[PDB]
Parts: structure tokens; C-alpha cells; sequence
């Protein structure tokens, strides 16, 4: 099933959890770097998103999605990602070389796998954004983060959850529902052609979602938001990524295409 770890072979293999640059600040934990083969340790800190992300993790095996090496308790293990998220390579943090729109590419056709993967196995993500887009050693996309994940219908919540900036507006007023996770991918694209964040509180506009009505209403071009960090890019795949993104975001979950629809759409943008 997966490898029952004991703690204090965690605790060791992470130098005692140390923080210093650790890898990651995870939402309910902290991720650390650890050698037993170089692994991932989520430790979590102030319980149910633990055995939920052990359930959606045994179900869910695919090319496109983190795997789940084991678990600890006397902590969750997993494959390390060498290339960390895709947040972090979009803003080139800590020195890196900017993504050329090839990678680029690659990573939104591999993203839309997981996601199409989770949606087939009647799973809902609820937190689709560029920081839970992993990259491996071959720039590989690989999903991350179940903990809040949900087994699908259309149902309503009173714990509304995700990131604001991503979230669908069906979403902000408790709907869960796999239409969600389509909106959030567009954010995603949105931030693949620009290398802009979702959210920027010092940027006008502040949200990134934000730039499709600029778009549209013929003031400025998708061609003025490039990455200007890339050389490779060319107006007919761009055009047509930024064409799926902007079905992506309809403000209407019905109109919105579904991920096949979405994996089908970016396979012929490089064929
Ligand atoms: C799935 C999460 C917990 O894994 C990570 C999170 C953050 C940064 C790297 C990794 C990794 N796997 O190397």
C-alpha cells in the first residue's frame, strides 16, 4: 500500500525538522528535505486533511500527480520535486532561469492530465493554483495537495475553502463542484502566458483574473501581457493557450468546457 515510517527516522533524515533554507510552507504543515532515495516530509502543525490525503493518495496514482511514498505517527511522505512549484519557477525565486514558453507548454498539457485524472476518479482538488503545481528533475507537472479534496454532483458547504484569487464564484459562496477546479486552472494558464501572480497587492489590477475584461472590452492584447523573460513564444500557441484560459474563467460553471474538453484544447495547441 505505502511505507509506514517511524518518526524518529523522519526526524532524523530532516536534521530534527530543521527551518533554515525546510522547502516549503504548507498550509496545515511545513515540508522538509529528507535522504532514506530524497524525499519530501510534510510535518503537520496547528488531523482529518492527514487521513484524507492518505485516501485520495492510495486511489490516485498517475503520471501527472505527487506520489505518496508513506506516512508516520509516533507526518506524510512523498517524492521529491526538484524544481519545486510552479509559482516559484514562474517568479524565478532564488535565482533560477525563467521557464521558456516550450516548458511552458509541457507543464500545462501535464497539469490538465492530473486534473482530467481526478475528475475521472470522481475527485474534486478544491485547491487548484500554480503553487500546487510541482515540478520534477525533467520539469515534469505533478499535483499536489488533497487534503481538502472532494469524492463526487452538485453540493453546498459551510467551511468554504481555497485561495481567493483562484476561486471560482460558485466556489466563494460554498458550491463544490469539479466546475471549480476549471476556473482555477485558467488562473493558472493566466499566470503560465504572463509569469505574473494571481494575486499582487502593490500591482494594478491586483487580480489577474482581472485582465481578461481588459482583454475583451479591446482596450490592450493578450500579446501585451507575454512574458517578456521568454524568447521562444509565438502568437498562434499563446493565442490559442490564452483561448482556453478564457473559457476557463466564464463567470457561468455550465458554460465553462470540462477538463476533457480543456486537455483536448492545449494537446492541439502543439500539434
Ligand atoms: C506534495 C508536497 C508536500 O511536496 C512538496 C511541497 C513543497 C515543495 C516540494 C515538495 C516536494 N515533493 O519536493
Amino acid at each position: 500500500r505505502f511505507h509506514s515510517f517511524s518518526f524518529y527516522e523522519l526526524k532524523n533524515v530532516t536534521n530534527n525538522f530543521d527551518e533554515r533554507p525546510k522547502m516549503g510552507e504548507g498550509g496545515f504543515g511545513v515540508v522538509y528535505k529528507g535522504y532514506v532515495t530524497t524525499v519530501a516530509v510534510k510535518k503537520l502543525a496547528a488531523k482529518q486533511q492527514f487521513d484524507q490525503e492518505i485516501k485520495v493518495m492510495a486511489k490516485c496514482q498517475h503520471e501527472n500527480l505527487v506520489e505518496l511514498l508513506g506516512f508516520s505517527s509516533d507526518c506524510l511522505v512523498y517524492v521529491y520535486m526538484p524544481n519545486g512549484s510552479l509559482l516559484d519557477r514562474l517568479s524565478c525565486l532564488d535565482g533560477t532561469p525563467p521557464l521558456s514558453w516550450h516548458m511552458r507548454c509541457k507543464i500545462a498539457q501535464g497539469a490538465a492530465n492530473g486534473i482530467n485524472f481526478l475528475h475521472e476518479n470522481h475527485h474534486i482538488h478544491r485547491d487548484i493554483k500554480s503553487a500546487n503545481i510541482l515540478l520534477d528533475e525533467a520539469f515534469t507537472a505533478k499535483i499536489s495537495d488533497f487534503g481538502l479534496a472532494r469524492a463526487s454532483q452538485t453540493v453546498m458547504t459551510s467551511r468554504i475553502v481555497g485561495t481567493t484569487a483562484y476561486m471560482a464564484p460558485e466556489a466563494l459562496r460554498g458550491e463544490i463542484t469539479p466546475k471549480s477546479d476549471i476556473y482555477s486552472f485558467g488562473v493558472v494558464l493566466l499566470e503560465i502566458i504572463t509569469g505574473l501572480p494571481a494575486v499582487d497587492e502593490h500591482r494594478e489590477p491586483q487580480l489577474l483574473l482581472d485582465i481578461k475584461e481588459e482583454i475583451e472590452d479591446e482596450e490592450k492584447t493578450i500579446e501585451d501581457y507575454i512574458d517578456k523573460k521568454m524568447n521562444d513564444a509565438d502568437s498562434t500557441s499563446v493565442e490559442a493557450m490564452y483561448s482556453v484560459a478564457s473559457q476557463c474563467l466564464h463567470e457561468k460553471k455550465n458554460k465553462r468546457p470540462d477538463i476533457k474538453k480543456v486537455q483536448q484544447l492545449l494537446q492541439e495547441m502543439t500539434a
